[PDB]
């Protein structure tokens, strides 16, 4: 088992304490050409059974896509990569991890369901009132490793943003298997923040109200170039 009998015990309590809404969670993946996938079915049915076990077999559910037979759920989440996890609820709030998301990471998995089953991001009231003036698509990418110490809270934080704003969509991407991605935004330190891909990066953890300033500030000129094309 990849989760040790410590380990459930301790998602399972996490689970029906943090657990709320149901969760669904949609791992795209492929037999070959992908090392991780094999891992990440593994993980993710664990997960799943573990939670689902804890809180009811209803509250969560995943599903395994292969991008060449699901062409039509491939294309509705912007899959072009595997493995890719889709972590969302009644609606996708755009919430990605490219990559296994083991090591460090599994956190950064586990949180992303529980703040999605919550359906409310850990923002304060500051960062949402001033996001839900984002209304022009963004994107955000967290490069990351599964031994990367501040990862997961750089990986965590873009999902919140995500969750918060339908505008936003937030993946984290394991540089280590997206090595082609990573060298494209010369990804060395991790974790790496990519805006749109390019307009804007910066990189590390960052407190809650920095990580807000660049979308803002990535967002106030994508709102001025909108409105001077007119």
């Amino acid at each position: 088992m990849l989760l040790n009998l410590d380990v459930r015990m301790q998602l399972k309590e996490l689970a029906q304490k943090e657990f709320k809404e149901p969760v669904s969670i949609k791992l795209f993946s492929q037999a070959i050409g992908c090392e991780s996938c094999q891992t990440a079915e593994e993980l993710l049915k664990e997960t799943v059974e573990v939670i689902g076990e804890a809180v009811g077999q209803d509250k969560i559910k995943l599903d395994i896509y292969s991008p060449f037979t699901h062409k039509e759920e491939t294309e509705k989440y912007g899959v072009d990569r595997v493995p890719t996890i889709v972590i969302e609820g009644d609606k996708d709030y755009g919430i990605r991890y490219i990559g296994l998301p083991a090591g460090l990471e599994f956190t950064t998995l586990i949180n992303g369901i529980f703040h999605v089953s919550q359906r409310k991001p850990q923002l304060s009231e500051k960062t949402l009132e001033l996001l839900q003036v984002v209304d022009i698509p963004i994107e955000i990418w967290v490069f990351v490793t599964t031994s990367c110490g501040y990862c997961p809270s750089a990986a965590v934080m873009a999902w919140d943003f995500a969750l918060a704003n339908d505008y936003i969509t937030s993946k984290v991407i394991d540089a280590s298997e997206n090595q082609d991605l990573a060298e494209q935004f010369q990804v060395v330190g991790v974790p790496k923040i990519v805006i749109n891909k390019g307009v804007a990066e910066f990189v590390g953890a960052q407190p809650e109200n920095a990580f807000l300033g660049y979308i803002m500030a990535v967002y106030e000129k994508l709102k001025r170039e909108k409105e001077q094309a007119l």
